[PDB]
This record gives structure tokens, sequence and C-alpha cells, in this order.
């Protein structure tokens, strides 16, 4: 029985370990995460003054995220390099008992902080028409917390007891389409008397929010996506959902805050 090897990561290095590719595909990506959560934030300070003050808390809760996500992925990443080491007598990278084990603690904790800061900070570029904002925020906060907490308790089952893995992430994918419906009506609402040129913007947030978000869930599924003897229930699947967790992570965070800015910046010219 495999001791080592609390999550999939942790399971292939203890197990198949990682090819030099994998490693180090794996380890960019991850860094090229971070390097990029170091510019947004650059930017997003910079870049405040061209809003008008009220919009402005937007563009700090980007920036607030962009730290968060800086110093989480920077954990993340030395994490991994920190967790493998390379074999020379097999010549592949495996969990390395002398290390800490790769931990996702790092990653659900960024989620935990950005989620609730990503669905708030909209809400002081838009206007609703109908809805009221204390309702609106407090459904996203506490759908959002709910997704990132059983998507957590999931996390934890996904070597020991897939059931277990795919009946929590079921309960988060529940609270996401909450938040995906309530976003839906924000976006609508926002819509609503503004020029068409922010109108335009809008619709592009709708669809890169549609998309970034639900690549998470995909990347949690990732491994499985093929079945146990599948492709990804591999080292290639541990590559495809850094991948894509980091392709999500700029997206969700560095492109939304970049669309919201220019959303605030159109509406700063009627
Ligand atoms: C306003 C236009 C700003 C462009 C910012 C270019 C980002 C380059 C990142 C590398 C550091
Ligand atoms: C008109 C809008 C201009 C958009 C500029 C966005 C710049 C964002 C900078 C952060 C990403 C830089 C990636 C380089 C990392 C290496
Ligand atoms: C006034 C806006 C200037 C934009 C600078 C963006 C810097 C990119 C981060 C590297
Ligand atoms: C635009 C005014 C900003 C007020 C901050 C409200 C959010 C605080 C989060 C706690
Ligand atoms: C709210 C922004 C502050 C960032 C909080 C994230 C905690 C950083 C811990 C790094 C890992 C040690
Ligand atoms: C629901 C999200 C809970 C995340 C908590 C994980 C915090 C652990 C941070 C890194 C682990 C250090 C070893
Ligand atoms: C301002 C929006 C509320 C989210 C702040 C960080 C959430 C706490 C998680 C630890
Ligand atoms: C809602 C999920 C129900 C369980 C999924 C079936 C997969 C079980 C494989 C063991
Ligand atoms: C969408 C409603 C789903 C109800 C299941 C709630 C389960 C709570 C999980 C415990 C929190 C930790
Ligand atoms: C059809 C218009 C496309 C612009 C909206 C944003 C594009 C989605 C990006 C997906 C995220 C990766
Ligand atoms: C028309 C402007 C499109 C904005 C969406 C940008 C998404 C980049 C996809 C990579
Ligand atoms: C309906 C939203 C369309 C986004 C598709 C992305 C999900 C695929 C999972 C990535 C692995
Ligand atoms: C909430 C469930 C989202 C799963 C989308 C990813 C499935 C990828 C199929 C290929
Ligand atoms: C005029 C509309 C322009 C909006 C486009 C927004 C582009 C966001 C740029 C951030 C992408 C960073 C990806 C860097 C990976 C290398
Ligand atoms: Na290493």
């Amino acid at each position: 029985t495999q001791e080592l090897g609390a999550n999939f990561e942790n399971f292939i290095g203890a197990t198949e370990g990682f090819s030099e590719i994998a490693y180090q595909f794996t380890s960019h990506i991850l860094t090229l995460g971070y390097a990029v959560m170091l510019a947004g934030l650059l930017y997003f300070i910079l870049t405040i003054k061209n809003v008008d003050k009220k919009f402005q808390m937007s563009n700090i809760l980007s920036a607030v995220v962009m730290v968060s996500a800086f110093l989480l992925l920077y954990a993340q990443a030395q994490n991994w390099t920190s967790s493998f080491t390379f074999n020379e007598e097999v010549g592949r990278y495996f969990l390395d008992p002398s290390g800490d084990l790769f931990n996702n603690g790092y990653r659900y904790l960024n989620w935990l902080i950005d989620v609730p800061m990503l669905l708030f900070q909209i809400l002081f570029v838009v206007s609703l028409t109908t809805s009221k904002f204390s309702s609106v925020r407090n459904q996203f906060w506490f759908s959002g917390a709910m997704m990132i907490i059983t998507g957590y308790i999931g996390q934890f089952y996904e070597v020991s007891n897939l059931t277990a893995f795919l009946v929590w992430g079921a309960i988060s994918s529940a609270f996401f389409f909450h938040i995906l419906w309530v976003m839906k009506k924000v976006i609508n609402e926002g819509k609503e008397g503004i020029s068409p040129a922010g109108q335009k913007i809008l619709s592009n947030i709708w669809i890169l929010f549609l998309i970034s978000w639900t690549l998470y869930p995909g990347a949690y599924l990732m491994p499985y996506l093929t079945g146990v003897d599948g492709f990804l229930y591999s080292e290639d699947g541990v590559m495809a959902r850094q991948l894509v967790y980091t392709i999500a992570d700029v997206s969700s965070k560095v492109i939304y805050g970049v669309l919201l800015g220019n959303l605030a910046i159109t509406l700063s010219n009627k």
C-alpha cells in the first residue's frame, strides 16, 4: 500500500515518477504563473489613475488578488521543485521523502481568498438595476466560500476514495452553477443603460468568466477524464491539470481585471 503518495501528484511521483519533460514543463508553467501575477500587480497599481474614483475599488481588488496569487503561486512553484527529485538509476523524478511532499493547500487557499474578491469587484464597476448590492455580494461570498471549501474536502479523497472526491466535487459544482447564475444576472443588469462600447466589454467579460471558471473543475477532474487506465491517469494528467489551472488563473484574475478596468474607462467617456 502506497504511503508517501494525499493527492494525485504525490501518487504519480511515488509510483511512476515524472519524466524530465513532465517535471520541467510543470515547473516552468508554475513559474510563468507567478511571474504573470507579479507583472499584473505592477499593471494594476500603475493604471489605477486611469479610472474615475468611483471605480477604483475594482482596481484595488485586482491588485490585492495579484498580491495573493503571486505569493501563493510562488509558494506552489517552490513546492513542486522541492517535492520531486531526480533518481539517476531510473532516470526520472520521484517523490522525495526528505521534502515536504506536494501540497494543494497553496492553490486552494489562493482560491478561498481570491474568489470572493473577483466576484465582488465587478460590483464596483457596473450598476445593478433591480438587484441589491448587499444581496448579490452575500450570495457571491457564501456560494464562493462553500464552493472552495467543498472542493477542498473533495480533493483530500482524490486517491483514497474517488467516490467521495466526485461527490464533494458535485456539491462544489452546485455552488459554482449558482455563482454563474448570479454573475449572468449581474452582467445583464450592468449592461442596462450603459454605452454600447461598455455593453460589448461586458459581453466579453461574461464569456471570459464562464470559460475561465469552468477550467477549474476541468482541471480537478483531469486525471480521470480518460479513465483509471486512460492516458491522463499518469504524469500527462498532472501536466495538463497544472497547465489548465495556470491558464485559468491568468484568465480569471489578470485578463478579467484588465477587461473590468477597460470597462471602467469606457464608463469614466459618456
Ligand atoms: Na526537485
